[PDB]
């Protein structure tokens, strides 16, 4: 009776980066939050191990893993380091684009990279006056010759400057129609003309670089075209519909990594002659966050299932999934700062980064306000 | 790619379910409720196509339904009439202490007459003084030759009086080991000295009747014995393992009827020149309680999944999936009631009964507050 | 230092009718819910005390109670009948477009009629089409000599029937702007062409009578109008600004109830061989009750402080009192029912007829919802 | 009718701090947070218009300022810099202790001192092993001929290694009763075998100095000691009742802050032609905020009115407006962070300091989870 449950592959793939993520990730996590530095050492174990980039198919040199086994691989690394499970989601991120819309040669020219790891991927969508409003960006792509020029500004990406490969949405015509009038194109790290802004001072996720695109007048070839002229922010939001499943699993990871700092310490720490786990009120509390945790997770594991299958209804169960995981882990990384009493409030115990970085998930790939508007319009056609 | 999803199998069952449930129950719900009398109706044409217990083995006539199939039954129930799902719900609680512990003289006796559908049966376990502490219990089963002699009584029996079977919990040894001194026992109807209290009058599933069983010197023969003398409590408990995820189900059900008929209303009505749906701050309450619904309904059918498997760590997840999915239910029938205005208080919609039926799923097959502290035991060993 | 508490006078009218409240009022609640009849002996109680209609002016024979008194009346009286607590706030409702808008002569003509308590007052603001959308209203009064012929209907209209008379809102010109062509007349129960509809079935505050008015060609005097000809939604507005304030202390009144049957419950009852308060998770659960009512309960007279004095930030401070009070009784209700297990689910206490009447708290006097509209409205500006 | 709000005077006093603040302290904020410095700058200001001690009485050359001006005091800094609120709020809390149980020639050597803010004053009760278990305390002073002799260690000190003096509480009798054994000195910063930890690395109020104090047989004379032998624990708890309520207002201006905040920013801000506060939504939100702050301000009120006349009721008051005001001070932040979207999750606004800052306010002068420990006690007895 294999309901409901990951196969004993996925089983053994958690197993795995558990373990990449417990000796080679968190050891180097306070750090990296500390000095707002990019996590190297997690990328090269990563790296080492075929997980920095799973998604990526074996036609591309790819481990191929679907899209529950990326979800897990998230997952696993979130609950140790929230910046490290950034690689293979912004990876995903960055990627699916081209994945989704590109020719066979864009395809052959960037994702065998990815697959080995010798680059990295970033998405470039939102702008300073653009951010949930994705279809009014000003961030214009002109034809000349055969090839683009590229003008303006994108907000916000994470692994920038690290990154050698931006995907990058711009409008190809200011009198087309709205929402149908922009293009996805791969902007390179060395593009002529191409700067990056100071990085962003976070509350968290701080060793993953958030940093603004500068475009003055980017030459690239025609070639960089990412998918059809026009239809650019229609892959830009089809690609949210199967990444948004990935930020939940990453709040369901960093979630998972507070509940097991919590629970370890308030079986260890005595107040009034008795562990502070025996207090009833105590146990109520964690009852809470185990039951709200594994109801974020399974409904993960449900989308990122239909994410795989590209089933209908993927819109509602992606922003479902996404909104519930993050609400749930900033109300558990809260209670499980509340749980260690003062030392939770110290940076000595890695609780309060915990959720420094919940926050954020309740905010990328799509506010949970967004995801409240997009959930409303699914349910009510 | 057949991860967490339902069979085929099982959407062909919903669509049955929910064909005989819209047609058959739904139309005489209201009644069943005003009139707080049996669901007759609903019973018949349960028993006509095969719902009123579909657990039951093959091998007595039963239609051997899965853990999840059986969900879904009480699911879609539940979705027009609380009170008609208890007839599967409460078939299964008084049957599974027989199908987990009895001799198979025992099943062949009582899981044919289920599975037919000439008796419903009842299950035993509540008194006055001992409703959580289960333990504690002070019915008395005493040998007399080969005869069991039962004194005492049970408080809030659902189906009691229709029920034609009452699997009853006694103490067997007052002296013996507390929580291993009790055994089950088959009571028939008709055994002497059995009388039913005046039904009690109730908030909701008025429809459902509860009622005290007394015990005044009940003879008994000793083939009514349901496993091993002072095994009764350790039966009973592994029970509520299994039916804690049916009332999850049923909550998942009453909850999906309630945004049912909420959508429905506020897509239709209109204030300000506008339907009520066009509201963001209504947008935003209907994507939360559809959100939730769904985190509700997976978490159900993972630990029902768990169920059908007996996985080990199906205490937690039933105690979880049952907490959570009742909450939920409670919250979003009191938001459904809210989104009708004036017209959502009045009987004349549904939407209050399923309210008042909502409040009993955080009740009975254990109080959340002992769903909380079964899960935190969980979590700490 | 006489900072922040009701004076010494309102702590005495709080023992007066917490004492009329106890005895005469609370004994009859079960029965006035049981069969939805009005609370006759409360109306004589209060009747026989002077507190059906405190606030009117000593001038017509009142108490001239403050607003503050008014809403501890009905919060004393809340606690233990909340149909009974609807004498005086409706008293009050339906009196307040006279006392806020009228001349000396009508002021002179119903006032003292209901400061002696030989009539009760009702207020018919909502409609069918039009409820939370007040200045979409479709009753219609026209001149014809002196006379006013009114035609339509108003819908919910609570103490229909019993009241004597009927402060009713109507167009009184089609083509004037909106919101400012409507006005209040005063109607007789006798009045020629006046009928009620059947009473409504409610899920609580049943005894509370609710029906529709129908006005068939009602022809009154020219005398029967309150203030000025198009001022009517203006003033009946206002209105609500005081009103929504003891709608808010109704809701603490309920919410007080139960309370106060929960926590002497739990101190008697035992399982595990304890008070059931001796649970550290219950203490939890009733602490949050007790500081959410009381939070609820401040908010309530600093609101009502506010109405007396006619604070000109009253606007924001009744909806914020209403809405929260009403919020926190839902929760508080709800959580007093699951305090006393089976019994608690049962009509044999009360606390499932508190919560039941609890939801009401959120719907009228303007939706929690619209509550949240008129909140936002004077943040913004 | 001057029912329920502050006097005159208390409005005059916040137009004057609410003016000091904005002026010289909010300047200073984020580098405060930043550099995790002492807000020197907020001291110099609150030193020179008397707002850094207002409680002293006017004998000692204070401002005799009741317990309800200093609430707003506390508020209206902590509305723009929280790590500056703890001046006056841990000037409270050290010399309290004094004021209630202090010999005049021990309030004559300190209280002017702090009145003319050449000193400021810490509280020792923590321990490394018994934070809430106060009781538990290792920390000893031994009688030696008129001296006193110190020995372990206090955990947590706020504005430690700045503050001249220290109420520290030691265990005088190892073999006395429980909660009865222990005494309250007066400690110099310059004592001999008296040293400071290395700073605590924090979330949040990271300007406010947070140290441990070591004591290696610190020799103090019979003259520090601050009210009886073993009344020790007793002066330091009733210390508690009256501080608790000002963690309550600066919860209440922390919240304040990061409303006026997000109100600000969601007029300013359009995304899809319209200002973000015109999205019904966040209006929802907003009102919501707003609504929850003003219930807790108005609850801290009542507490600091029942500080000032001592009633009996105020361990109640002081826990549930702490708590309450923590809870939804937590709330509040968080969805401000929410409402600037990726703006608020960066340093360049305060509203990410201000979430995190809130957070302290759950867990000092007694956790959320001790309030309800204290709150339930109340209503049981
Ligand atoms: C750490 C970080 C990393 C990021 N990385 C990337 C990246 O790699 N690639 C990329 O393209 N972007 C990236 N972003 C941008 C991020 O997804 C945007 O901030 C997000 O889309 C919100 O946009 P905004 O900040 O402009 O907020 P706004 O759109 O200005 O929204 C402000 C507030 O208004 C609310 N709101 C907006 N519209 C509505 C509505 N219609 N109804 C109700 N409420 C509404 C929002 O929920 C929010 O609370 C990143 C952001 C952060 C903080
Ligand atoms: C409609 C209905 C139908 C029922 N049908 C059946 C049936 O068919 N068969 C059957 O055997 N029983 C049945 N019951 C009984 C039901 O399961 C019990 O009411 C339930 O087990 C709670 O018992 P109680 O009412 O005695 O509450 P108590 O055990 O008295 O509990 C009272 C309160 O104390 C709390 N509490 C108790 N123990 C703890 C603890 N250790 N820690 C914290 N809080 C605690 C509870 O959650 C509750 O809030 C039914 C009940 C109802 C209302
Ligand atoms: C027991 C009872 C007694 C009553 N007594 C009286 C009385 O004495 N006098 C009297 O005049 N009226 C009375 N009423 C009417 C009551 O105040 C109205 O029901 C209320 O104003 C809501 O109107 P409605 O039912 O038409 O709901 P609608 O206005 O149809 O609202 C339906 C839903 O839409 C939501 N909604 C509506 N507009 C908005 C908006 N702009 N933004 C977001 N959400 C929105 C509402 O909150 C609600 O959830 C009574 C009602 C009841 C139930
Ligand atoms: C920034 C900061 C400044 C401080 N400043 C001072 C100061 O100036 N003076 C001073 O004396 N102290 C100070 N403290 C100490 C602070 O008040 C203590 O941390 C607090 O009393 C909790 O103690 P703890 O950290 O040892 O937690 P513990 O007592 O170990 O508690 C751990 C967890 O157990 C829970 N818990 C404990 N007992 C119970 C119970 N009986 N029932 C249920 N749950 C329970 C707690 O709520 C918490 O969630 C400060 C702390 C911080 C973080
Ligand atoms: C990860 C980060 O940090 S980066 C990404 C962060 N940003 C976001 O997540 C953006 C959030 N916003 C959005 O998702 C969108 O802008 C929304 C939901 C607000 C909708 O905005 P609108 O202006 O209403 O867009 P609309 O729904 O018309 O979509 C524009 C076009 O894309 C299409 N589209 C939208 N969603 C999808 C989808 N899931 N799959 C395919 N196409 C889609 C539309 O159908 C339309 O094309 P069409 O006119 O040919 O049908
Ligand atoms: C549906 C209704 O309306 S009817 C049922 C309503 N009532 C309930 O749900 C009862 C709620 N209460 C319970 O579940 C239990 O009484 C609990 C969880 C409170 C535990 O009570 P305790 O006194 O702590 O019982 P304890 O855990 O010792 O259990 C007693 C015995 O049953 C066994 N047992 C308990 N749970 C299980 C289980 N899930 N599977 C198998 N055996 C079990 C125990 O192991 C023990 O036997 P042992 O001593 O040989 O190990
Ligand atoms: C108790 C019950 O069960 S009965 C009452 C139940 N019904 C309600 O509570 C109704 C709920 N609805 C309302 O409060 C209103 O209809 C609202 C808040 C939704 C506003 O509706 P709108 O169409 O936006 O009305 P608007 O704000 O323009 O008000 C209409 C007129 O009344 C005035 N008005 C509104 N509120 C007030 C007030 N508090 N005091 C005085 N005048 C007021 C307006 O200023 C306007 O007159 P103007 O154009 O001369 O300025
Ligand atoms: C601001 C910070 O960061 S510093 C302060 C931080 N720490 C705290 O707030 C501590 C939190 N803990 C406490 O408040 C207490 O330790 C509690 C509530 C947990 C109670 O602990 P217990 O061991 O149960 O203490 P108990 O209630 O017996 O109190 C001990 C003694 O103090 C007395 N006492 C307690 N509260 C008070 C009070 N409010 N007023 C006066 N005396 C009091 C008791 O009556 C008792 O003396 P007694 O035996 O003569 O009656």
């Amino acid at each position: 009776f294999d309901l409901y449950r990951p196969t004993e592959e996925h089983e053994a793939l958690r197993e795995a980066i558990r373990s990449v993520a417990e000796d080679k990730i968190a050891p180097h996590a306070a750090d990296v939050d500390e000095q707002s530095r990019f996590p190297q050492e997690a990328y090269e174990a990563l790296r080492a191990s075929d997980f920095h980039a799973p998604h990526v198919a074996e036609e591309y040199g790819g481990v191929g893993a679907d899209a529950l086994a990326t979800c897990i691989v998230i997952e696993e690394i979130a609950r140790v380091c929230a910046s490290s499970s950034l690689i293979p989601a912004v990876n995903k991120l960055g990627s699916m684009p081209l994945i989704l819309s590109g020719s066979d040669e864009v395809k052959q020219r960037y994702l065998p990279e990815l697959a080995s790891g010798e680059a990295m991927f970033s998405y470039g969508l939102s702008e300073r006056e653009a951010g949930s409003d994705t279809a009014s960006m000003r961030t214009r792509a002109v034809r000349d010759g055969d090839d683009w020029i590229l003008n303006g500004q994108k907000s916000w990406i994470t692994n920038a400057g690290i990154s050698k490969y931006y995907t990058v949405m711009a409008v190809t015509d200011p009198d087309g129609p709205r929402g149908r009038n922009i293009s996805a194109f791969v902007v390179h790290i060395d593009d002529p003309g191409f700067s990056f802004g100071e990085p962003e001072r976070k509350l968290g996720i701080k060793g993953s670089p958030t940093r603004e695109l500068i475009f003055d007048n980017v030459r690239i070839p025609g070639d960089r075209l990412v998918g059809k002229v026009g239809e650019g922010l229609r892959t830009a939001l089809r690609t949210l519909d199967h990444t948004r499943v990935t930020i939940g699993a990453q709040a369901v990871g960093i979630a998972q990594g507070a509940l097991d700092y919590a629970l370890g310490y308030v079986k260890e720490r005595k107040q009034f002659g008795k562990a502070i786990a025996d207090f009833q009120g105590i146990q109520f509390m964690l009852a809470d966050m185990a039951m709200k945790l594994e109801a974020a997770r399974q409904m993960v594991y449900v989308a990122a299932a239909k994410s795989e299958r590209d089933d209908a209804d993927l819109s509602f169960y992606g922003a479902a999934a996404k909104c519930f995981a993050s609400d749930v882990a900033m109300e558990i990384t809260t209670d499980a700062v509340q749980l260690l009493g003062g030392y939770g409030y110290t940076r000595d115990y890695p609780v309060e980064r915990m959720m420094r970085d919940a926050k954020i998930t309740q905010i990328y790939e799509g506010t949970n306000q967004i995801q409240r508007v997009v959930m409303a319009r699914q349910l009510l056609k």
